[PDB]
């Protein structure tokens, strides 16, 4: 499928620009975009996937807001800009904690014009958490739901499950990867997608951490070998 660089809060727009350059010349079509809202990497992103011309992509926004009307105040701010300069796919990333907090702040997000909602499970969360939180997106009726964690095979199986339950065809899972040991990043790649497609995940992203221009394009020519 596709690849989804994920700004590692230490890097910088440049290591996002020449990370978008890399999966350019790699051959991506859909480039994906994560990081926590920030203007000026919001701006960036677009201007960088306008001069590729990829308008397949995809920027990821991942809000951490304990405030409600901050919430709002941010989400629609960060909607608003992404308007103004043509980014044809916004999601907007939750965490899931408090399951009244995740459900109202979904649909804060849904309401002023998220186009889809992305579960962000941190490593507090459990599997049963994930599950709740895709039903809670469910019931509300939004159209793709998004799920976005750190590699783990009972993670995988159980997404893959609830949304085959649910008959979430549109869905989209996301696997993040720890990338210093290359050997075991081959090896979690290669089966994360051999154990997706036993179960018919159609829609799975393989997000990989920017940190060195060389250490990226190792981990994206491993990825795009093995099927990403």
């Amino acid at each position: 499928d596709a690849i989804c660089i994920y700004l590692d809060e230490s890097a910088t727009w440049k290591d996002m620009k020449k990370a978008m350059e890399i999966l350019y010349k790699l051959g991506v079509k859909k480039i994906v975009v994560l990081f926590k809202y920030d203007e000026k990497l919001i701006k960036v992103a677009a201007k960088v996937l306008h001069d590729l011309g990829a308008e397949e992509a995809i920027i990821i926004l991942i809000f951490d807001i304990d405030d409600e009307d901050e919430f709002k105040k941010q989400v629609k701010k960060a909607l608003e800009l992404m308007k103004k300069l043509g980014v044809d796919h916004r999601i907007i990333a939750l965490r899931m904690t408090d399951e009244e907090k995740f459900k109202k702040l979904a649909k804060i997000a849904a309401e002023l014009g998220a186009d889809a909602i992305c579960i962000y499970l941190d490593e507090s969360a459990t599997w049963k958490d994930m599950k709740k939180a895709m039903e809670i997106l469910y019931k509300l009726g939004v159209k793709k739901i998004v799920v976005l964690f750190k590699y783990d095979e009972k993670l995988i199986k159980v997404a893959a499950k609830v949304l085959h339950d649910l008959g979430a065809e549109e869905a989209i899972i996301i696997l993040i990867f720890d990338i210093d040991d290359e050997d075991e990043f081959k090896k979690q790649v290669k089966k994360a997608l051999e154990l997706m497609k036993k179960l018919g995940v159609d829609h799975r992203i393989i997000a990989l951490r920017m940190t060195d221009e060389e250490k990226f394009k190792k981990l994206a020519k491993i990825a795009a070998e093995l099927g990403a």
